[PDB]
């Protein structure tokens, strides 16, 4: 059940930007959002594809551990923090999508559809290369849907091992202070209509967890901050964080 | 160990005495500004929930992260221990009271065991099961804490690989885009001198330097200094801006 609450997209006016953040509630059961079509509308995952494809890379052995460095292939890209050797920790911070493309290249299709629909993730559909196709394929996820996944990741609920799970969560680390810890994944779809980004992820407090998923259009990545920007403020505003 | 006086500016600065040590863990190098006091051994205080969150997990007796140590209603001096917690709680403020129970729990035979396993400063328990590391014999060198993170961090101590993982979660202290430090605050007061401790590690991209500091602690008023003095260290050593 989500809420909708459209005083939210005052901030979204604010900064010429349209889109929706989804809030979830742990204790109270309870979700909210500033719109609840775009909440369920599904979009290419894209970057936040990193979690679910982590999660089965470290459940097959692909990964060994978040130590297990990938050397870079030599091939200079636009992104100068991909042109180095990573590990799980900097390939996620980084959103090193070479190194995940040879993680899903190793985990093959059958392996990752199986898993995919283990996880229930979005239309569970792997249609387009194996190594894109969170991309530029087929697969198409929602703002509620990436909140259920998170949910069972959370809860160490998904068919891989909770040692993979735990790995992932280390690996989603964002920030953390005396007042909050957010676990979350970025992420920016540009190769096929209409361009996006993401920002998914939750809020642990002390007592409760809040779960979001956000997207909004970007047209360019001039406004890419707007993401975490957009969804703190919506967070301020509901007293989740200071 | 190498030895840095410049460092002792810090603590001058803040009227103080104590030691700060490092270890670069990819250079296996370390740094202290006092190499006597960086050896020397004291109570662990709060800093000993480190290893008590490893037992208890190991043993069971802390099933997870989320599991609820109830308050037993028993009002204390400090607030946020008047409450319910879990392991992530108990350890961010520091709820002595759980871990005391924890402790009878696993009981002297186990945690000497485990003690030894651990090669934790002088592995040596005497006194109370429940606060031999508040004013019991076991003694711990901020050196010593270092070598016992170090295997932590490698998954290497004697416990499941799960309950390493699970403490190095509930260590948790900052994180941001430029670091993580997962570290343990404490404060030893019942038996002379009183100290405060900082311990823990502050992960880069690429490397991990482990700390561990104590500082002549007479009142509570100077406890930030832990952290403020630990944090004018490393930014002077570039480690963290
Ligand atoms: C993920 O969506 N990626 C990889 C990288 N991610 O950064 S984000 O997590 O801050 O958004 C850059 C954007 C995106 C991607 O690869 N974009 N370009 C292509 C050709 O798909
Ligand atoms: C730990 O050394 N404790 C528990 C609590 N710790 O907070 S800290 O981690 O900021 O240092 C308060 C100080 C200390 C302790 O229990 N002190 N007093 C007694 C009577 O044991
Ligand atoms: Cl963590
Ligand atoms: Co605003
Ligand atoms: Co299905
Ligand atoms: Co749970
Ligand atoms: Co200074
Ligand atoms: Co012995
Ligand atoms: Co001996």
């Amino acid at each position: 059940e989500w809420q909708e609450n459209k005083s939210w997209n005052a901030h979204f006016t604010e900064h010429k930007s349209q889109g929706v953040v989804v809030l979830w509630n742990e204790n109270k059961q309870q979700g909210f959002t500033n719109n609840l079509k775009r909440a369920n509308q599904a979009f290419l995952p894209a970057s936040t594809f990193k979690i679910p494809n982590s999660l089965i890379a470290l459940d097959l052995g692909v990964v060994k551990d978040e130590h297990q460095v990938f050397k870079w292939d030599g091939q200079t890209r636009d992104i100068a923090t991909w042109n180095r050797d990573h590990n799980l920790i900097t390939a996620m911070k980084y959103s090193v999508v070479p190194v995940y493309q040879e993680f899903a290249r190793q985990i093959g299709e059958a392996r990752m559809s199986k898993m995919l629909h283990a996880f229930d993730y979005g239309n569970e559909d792997i249609s387009g290369n194996v190594d894109s196709f969170w991309l530029d394929g087929g697969i198409r996820i929602s703002a509620t849907e990436q909140i259920s996944f998170l949910r069972k990741l959370y809860h160490n609920k998904l068919h891989v091992s909770e040692r993979s799970q735990r790995i992932v969560k280390q690996a989603m680390l964002t920030e953390a202070n005396g007042d909050y810890i957010i676990r979350a994944k970025t992420g920016y779809s540009t190769r096929i209509e209409p361009k996006i980004g993401w920002w998914v992820g939750w809020v642990e407090l002390d007592d409760n967890v809040w779960f979001f998923a956000m997207n909004m259009d970007m047209p360019t990545s001039d406004g890419l901050g707007l993401r975490q920007a957009i969804t703190k403020e919506v967070l301020k505003q509901e007293k989740i964080i200071p």
